Protein backbone atom coordinates (compact mmCIF):
# COMPACT_ATOMS: atom_id res chain seq x y z
CA UNK A 1 0.00 0.00 0.00
CA UNK A 2 1.09 3.54 -0.80
CA UNK A 3 -0.20 6.66 0.98
CA UNK A 4 -0.36 9.96 -0.90
CA UNK A 5 -0.54 13.31 0.93
CA UNK A 6 -3.10 15.57 -0.74
CA UNK A 7 -2.78 19.29 0.08
CA UNK A 8 -5.60 21.78 -0.40
CA UNK A 9 -5.95 25.49 0.43
CA UNK A 10 -9.54 26.47 1.35
CA UNK A 11 -11.73 25.26 4.23
CA UNK A 12 -13.01 21.66 4.39
CA UNK A 13 -16.57 22.86 3.79
CA UNK A 14 -15.82 24.38 0.41
CA UNK A 15 -16.17 22.62 -2.93
CA UNK A 16 -12.49 22.12 -3.78
CA UNK A 17 -12.16 20.18 -0.50
CA UNK A 18 -15.47 18.33 -0.91
CA UNK A 19 -14.30 17.04 -4.29
CA UNK A 20 -10.92 16.05 -2.84
CA UNK A 21 -12.64 13.81 -0.28
CA UNK A 22 -14.84 12.21 -2.94
CA UNK A 23 -11.79 11.56 -5.16
CA UNK A 24 -9.88 10.01 -2.23
CA UNK A 25 -12.86 7.73 -1.51
CA UNK A 26 -12.93 6.50 -5.10
CA UNK A 27 -9.17 5.97 -5.21
CA UNK A 28 -9.27 3.80 -2.05
CA UNK A 29 -12.20 1.85 -3.41
CA UNK A 30 -10.98 1.38 -6.99
CA UNK A 31 -7.41 0.40 -6.02
CA UNK A 32 -8.85 -2.06 -3.47
CA UNK A 33 -6.88 -0.40 -0.69
CA UNK A 34 -3.59 -0.38 -2.59
CA UNK A 35 -3.54 3.42 -2.59
CA UNK A 36 -4.61 5.60 0.35
CA UNK A 37 -4.89 9.39 0.49
CA UNK A 38 -4.22 11.54 3.55
CA UNK A 39 -5.91 14.92 3.03
CA UNK A 40 -4.85 18.34 4.38
CA UNK A 41 -7.69 20.84 3.98
CA UNK A 42 -7.40 24.45 5.02
CA UNK A 43 -3.79 24.98 4.00
CA UNK A 44 -2.14 23.03 6.80
CA UNK A 45 0.40 21.37 4.48
CA UNK A 46 0.50 23.73 1.50
CA UNK A 47 -1.40 26.99 1.02
CA UNK A 48 -2.73 28.72 -2.07
CA UNK A 49 0.53 30.39 -3.10
CA UNK A 50 3.07 27.65 -2.54
CA UNK A 51 0.78 24.86 -3.75
CA UNK A 52 2.36 24.48 -7.19
CA UNK A 53 5.97 24.73 -6.02
CA UNK A 54 5.30 22.53 -2.98
CA UNK A 55 3.86 19.74 -5.07
CA UNK A 56 6.82 20.06 -7.48
CA UNK A 57 9.36 19.86 -4.63
CA UNK A 58 7.45 16.91 -3.22
CA UNK A 59 6.43 18.56 0.05
CA UNK A 60 3.04 17.14 -0.90
CA UNK A 61 2.27 14.34 -3.33
CA UNK A 62 -0.94 15.89 -4.62
CA UNK A 63 -2.44 19.37 -4.57
CA UNK A 64 -5.28 21.47 -5.88
CA UNK A 65 -4.46 24.72 -7.66
CA UNK A 66 -6.65 27.59 -8.78
CA UNK A 67 -5.12 28.52 -12.14
CA UNK A 68 -6.05 32.18 -11.79
CA UNK A 69 -3.68 32.49 -8.84
CA UNK A 70 -0.70 32.01 -11.19
CA UNK A 71 -0.48 34.86 -13.74
CA UNK A 72 1.68 34.20 -16.77
CA UNK A 73 2.11 30.56 -15.90
CA UNK A 74 -0.70 28.91 -17.89
CA UNK A 75 -0.97 30.70 -21.27
CA UNK A 76 -3.19 28.00 -22.80
CA UNK A 77 -5.42 26.76 -19.95
CA UNK A 78 -6.09 30.36 -18.82
CA UNK A 79 -8.49 30.54 -21.79
CA UNK A 80 -10.96 29.10 -19.27
CA UNK A 81 -10.84 32.33 -17.22
CA UNK A 82 -12.46 34.18 -20.17
CA UNK A 83 -16.25 34.32 -20.50
CA UNK A 84 -16.86 31.19 -22.62
CA UNK A 85 -20.62 31.16 -22.14
CA UNK A 86 -20.92 28.32 -19.64
CA UNK A 87 -24.00 28.37 -17.43
CA UNK A 88 -23.05 25.40 -15.28
CA UNK A 89 -19.97 24.07 -13.47
CA UNK A 90 -20.77 20.55 -14.68
CA UNK A 91 -20.42 21.48 -18.38
CA UNK A 92 -17.47 23.82 -17.84
CA UNK A 93 -15.60 21.20 -15.76
CA UNK A 94 -16.13 18.50 -18.36
CA UNK A 95 -15.02 20.70 -21.23
CA UNK A 96 -11.99 21.95 -19.27
CA UNK A 97 -10.80 18.39 -18.61
CA UNK A 98 -11.37 17.41 -22.26
CA UNK A 99 -9.44 20.45 -23.47
CA UNK A 100 -6.48 19.66 -21.27
CA UNK A 101 -6.67 16.00 -22.18
CA UNK A 102 -6.71 16.75 -25.86
CA UNK A 103 -3.99 19.40 -26.01
CA UNK A 104 -1.66 18.50 -23.13
CA UNK A 105 -0.03 21.93 -23.20
CA UNK A 106 3.63 22.23 -22.20
CA UNK A 107 2.76 24.63 -19.38
CA UNK A 108 1.70 21.66 -17.25
CA UNK A 109 4.33 19.11 -18.38
CA UNK A 110 6.28 19.28 -15.11
CA UNK A 111 3.47 17.88 -13.02
CA UNK A 112 1.02 15.06 -13.59
CA UNK A 113 -2.55 16.40 -14.02
CA UNK A 114 -4.92 13.96 -12.36
CA UNK A 115 -8.17 15.79 -13.15
CA UNK A 116 -9.57 19.33 -13.55
CA UNK A 117 -12.77 21.20 -12.76
CA UNK A 118 -14.23 24.68 -12.47
CA UNK A 119 -16.32 26.86 -10.24
CA UNK A 120 -19.82 27.84 -11.32
CA UNK A 121 -20.39 31.12 -13.19
CA UNK A 122 -19.17 34.22 -11.34
CA UNK A 123 -21.56 36.82 -9.87
CA UNK A 124 -21.06 39.93 -7.71
CA UNK A 125 -21.32 39.66 -3.90
CA UNK A 126 -21.14 43.13 -2.37
CA UNK A 127 -21.66 45.08 0.84
CA UNK A 128 -23.84 47.72 -0.89
CA UNK A 129 -26.26 47.17 -3.77
CA UNK A 130 -25.11 47.08 -7.38
CA UNK A 131 -28.10 47.58 -9.67
CA UNK A 132 -26.19 48.99 -12.64
CA UNK A 133 -22.70 49.33 -14.11
CA UNK A 134 -22.60 52.86 -12.79
CA UNK A 135 -22.63 51.43 -9.23
CA UNK A 136 -19.48 49.35 -9.93
CA UNK A 137 -17.31 52.24 -11.05
CA UNK A 138 -14.23 52.46 -8.85
CA UNK A 139 -15.61 49.83 -6.45
CA UNK A 140 -12.91 47.63 -4.90
CA UNK A 141 -13.92 44.05 -5.82
CA UNK A 142 -11.92 40.87 -5.29
CA UNK A 143 -11.01 38.61 -8.19
CA UNK A 144 -7.93 36.75 -9.41
CA UNK A 145 -6.16 36.34 -12.74
CA UNK A 146 -8.33 37.12 -15.76
CA UNK A 147 -11.36 37.52 -13.52
CA UNK A 148 -9.62 40.58 -12.11
CA UNK A 149 -8.97 41.76 -15.68
CA UNK A 150 -12.70 41.44 -16.33
CA UNK A 151 -13.39 43.65 -13.31
CA UNK A 152 -10.96 46.27 -14.59
CA UNK A 153 -12.63 46.28 -18.06
CA UNK A 154 -16.00 46.81 -16.35
CA UNK A 155 -14.63 49.83 -14.52
CA UNK A 156 -14.27 48.29 -11.08
CA UNK A 157 -11.06 48.33 -9.08
CA UNK A 158 -9.89 44.75 -8.90
CA UNK A 159 -7.94 43.54 -5.89
CA UNK A 160 -6.42 40.15 -6.52
CA UNK A 161 -6.09 37.66 -3.66
CA UNK A 162 -6.55 33.98 -2.88
CA UNK A 163 -9.91 32.87 -1.47
CA UNK A 164 -8.79 32.26 2.15
CA UNK A 165 -7.82 35.96 2.50
CA UNK A 166 -11.14 37.29 1.22
CA UNK A 167 -13.28 37.24 4.39
CA UNK A 168 -10.86 39.42 6.39
CA UNK A 169 -10.48 41.83 3.46
CA UNK A 170 -14.25 42.33 3.35
CA UNK A 171 -14.69 42.42 7.11
CA UNK A 172 -12.07 45.13 7.42
CA UNK A 173 -13.14 47.19 4.42
CA UNK A 174 -10.15 46.56 2.17
CA UNK A 175 -12.62 45.43 -0.48
CA UNK A 176 -16.41 46.01 -0.89
CA UNK A 177 -17.19 42.71 -2.53
CA UNK A 178 -16.02 39.68 -4.46
CA UNK A 179 -16.57 38.19 -7.93
CA UNK A 180 -16.97 34.41 -7.96
CA UNK A 181 -19.53 31.59 -7.63
CA UNK A 182 -22.29 31.76 -5.03
CA UNK A 183 -21.43 28.58 -3.11
CA UNK A 184 -19.23 30.77 -0.87
CA UNK A 185 -22.29 32.65 0.45
CA UNK A 186 -22.79 29.58 2.66
CA UNK A 187 -19.52 27.68 2.61
CA UNK A 188 -17.53 30.69 3.69
CA UNK A 189 -20.40 32.55 5.29
CA UNK A 190 -20.30 35.51 2.91
CA UNK A 191 -24.06 35.81 3.49
CA UNK A 192 -23.14 37.48 6.82
CA UNK A 193 -20.62 39.82 5.21
CA UNK A 194 -21.97 40.68 1.74
CA UNK A 195 -25.75 41.14 1.90
CA UNK A 196 -26.20 41.92 -1.83
CA UNK A 197 -25.80 39.71 -4.90
CA UNK A 198 -25.88 40.95 -8.50
CA UNK A 199 -26.23 38.47 -11.34
CA UNK A 200 -23.36 38.68 -13.84
CA UNK A 201 -23.32 35.17 -15.46
CA UNK A 202 -19.61 35.63 -15.83
CA UNK A 203 -16.45 33.50 -16.35
CA UNK A 204 -15.55 30.55 -14.13
CA UNK A 205 -12.36 29.82 -12.16
CA UNK A 206 -10.49 26.74 -13.49
CA UNK A 207 -8.68 24.33 -11.19
CA UNK A 208 -6.21 21.51 -11.62
CA UNK A 209 -5.53 18.57 -9.39
CA UNK A 210 -1.80 18.09 -9.75
CA UNK A 211 0.59 15.35 -8.68
CA UNK A 212 4.34 15.36 -8.13
CA UNK A 213 5.89 13.75 -11.21
CA UNK A 214 8.14 11.46 -9.19
CA UNK A 215 5.26 10.28 -6.99
CA UNK A 216 3.21 9.48 -10.08
CA UNK A 217 6.12 7.62 -11.68
CA UNK A 218 6.51 5.52 -8.50
CA UNK A 219 2.99 4.16 -9.08
CA UNK A 220 2.59 0.88 -10.97
CA UNK A 221 0.99 0.89 -14.45
CA UNK A 222 -2.20 -0.73 -13.05
CA UNK A 223 -2.66 1.93 -10.33
CA UNK A 224 -1.97 4.68 -12.87
CA UNK A 225 -4.76 3.40 -15.15
CA UNK A 226 -7.14 3.50 -12.20
CA UNK A 227 -6.38 7.15 -11.40
CA UNK A 228 -6.50 8.08 -15.11
CA UNK A 229 -9.80 6.24 -15.41
CA UNK A 230 -11.33 8.35 -12.65
CA UNK A 231 -10.41 11.74 -14.13
CA UNK A 232 -13.29 12.46 -16.52
CA UNK A 233 -16.02 11.10 -14.26
CA UNK A 234 -14.70 13.12 -11.37
CA UNK A 235 -14.54 16.42 -13.33
CA UNK A 236 -18.25 16.03 -14.09
CA UNK A 237 -19.09 14.89 -10.56
CA UNK A 238 -17.40 18.00 -9.11
CA UNK A 239 -19.29 20.40 -11.37
CA UNK A 240 -22.58 18.58 -10.73
CA UNK A 241 -22.12 18.75 -6.96
CA UNK A 242 -21.29 22.44 -7.20
CA UNK A 243 -24.27 23.33 -9.41
CA UNK A 244 -26.73 21.84 -6.91
CA UNK A 245 -24.86 23.26 -3.95
CA UNK A 246 -24.94 26.79 -5.40
CA UNK A 247 -28.73 26.62 -5.38
CA UNK A 248 -28.81 25.36 -1.77
CA UNK A 249 -26.35 28.07 -0.74
CA UNK A 250 -28.42 30.92 -2.19
CA UNK A 251 -31.63 29.52 -0.75
CA UNK A 252 -30.03 29.53 2.72
CA UNK A 253 -28.57 33.01 2.15
CA UNK A 254 -31.90 34.57 1.09
CA UNK A 255 -34.10 32.80 3.63
CA UNK A 256 -31.85 32.91 6.67
CA UNK A 257 -29.73 36.02 6.14
CA UNK A 258 -31.94 38.35 4.13
CA UNK A 259 -29.57 38.61 1.16
CA UNK A 260 -30.91 40.90 -1.58
CA UNK A 261 -30.57 39.86 -5.23
CA UNK A 262 -30.26 42.31 -8.10
CA UNK A 263 -30.16 42.16 -11.87
CA UNK A 264 -28.55 44.55 -14.29
CA UNK A 265 -30.51 46.29 -17.06
CA UNK A 266 -30.37 44.70 -20.50
CA UNK A 267 -28.31 47.60 -21.87
CA UNK A 268 -25.72 47.13 -19.13
CA UNK A 269 -25.48 43.43 -19.93
CA UNK A 270 -24.80 44.23 -23.58
CA UNK A 271 -22.23 46.88 -22.74
CA UNK A 272 -20.56 44.50 -20.27
CA UNK A 273 -20.14 41.94 -23.01
CA UNK A 274 -18.58 44.43 -25.36
CA UNK A 275 -16.16 45.82 -22.81
CA UNK A 276 -14.65 42.37 -22.09
CA UNK A 277 -14.30 41.37 -25.77
CA UNK A 278 -10.70 42.68 -26.03
CA UNK A 279 -9.54 40.25 -23.30
CA UNK A 280 -9.83 37.44 -25.86
CA UNK A 281 -7.30 39.18 -28.08
CA UNK A 282 -4.99 39.87 -25.15
CA UNK A 283 -5.20 36.18 -24.10
CA UNK A 284 -4.34 35.11 -27.68
CA UNK A 285 -1.40 37.47 -27.93
CA UNK A 286 0.12 36.25 -24.65
CA UNK A 287 -0.41 32.66 -25.78
CA UNK A 288 1.37 33.26 -29.07
CA UNK A 289 4.14 35.20 -27.30
CA UNK A 290 4.73 31.98 -25.32
CA UNK A 291 4.82 29.74 -28.38
CA UNK A 292 1.30 28.35 -28.21
CA UNK A 293 -1.38 28.34 -30.95
CA UNK A 294 -4.46 30.25 -29.77
CA UNK A 295 -6.40 29.64 -32.99
CA UNK A 296 -6.07 25.91 -32.39
CA UNK A 297 -7.04 26.28 -28.74
CA UNK A 298 -10.19 28.23 -29.65
CA UNK A 299 -11.07 25.77 -32.44
CA UNK A 300 -10.90 23.01 -29.77
CA UNK A 301 -12.89 24.94 -27.15
CA UNK A 302 -15.59 25.51 -29.84
CA UNK A 303 -15.69 21.84 -30.89
CA UNK A 304 -15.82 20.54 -27.33
CA UNK A 305 -18.66 22.91 -26.40
CA UNK A 306 -20.59 21.76 -29.50
CA UNK A 307 -20.04 18.07 -28.72
CA UNK A 308 -21.14 18.42 -25.16
O1 LIG B 1 -10.39 30.03 -7.06
C1 LIG B 1 -11.00 30.99 -6.50
O2 LIG B 1 -10.44 31.80 -5.72
C2 LIG B 1 -12.44 31.17 -6.77
O3 LIG B 1 -12.95 32.26 -6.57
C3 LIG B 1 -13.22 29.99 -7.24
C4 LIG B 1 -13.99 29.40 -6.09
C5 LIG B 1 -15.36 29.32 -5.96
N1 LIG B 1 -15.68 28.80 -4.76
C6 LIG B 1 -14.56 28.53 -4.08
C7 LIG B 1 -14.38 27.94 -2.82
C8 LIG B 1 -13.09 27.77 -2.35
C9 LIG B 1 -11.97 28.11 -3.11
C10 LIG B 1 -12.16 28.68 -4.38
C11 LIG B 1 -13.45 28.89 -4.86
Amino acid sequence: PVTLNYANFPPASTFPCIQMEQWAHEVRTRTRGKVDVLTYPGGTLLGARNMLRGVMSGQADIGCISLAYHPGVFPVMSVFELPLGFTSAEAASSVLWELYSGLRPAELERVKVLTMFTSAPSHFMTVTPVRSLRDLQGMEIRGAGTLSAILEKLGATPVSMPMPEVPEAVQKGIIKGLFTSLDVMKDMNFAEMTGHVTRADQAVYPFAVIMNREAWERLSPDVQQVLDGLAAEHAAWTGRYLDAHVQDSMRWAEEKHGVQVHTLPEEDIAAMRRSVQPLFDAWAQRAADKGADPDAVMRTVDALKAQY
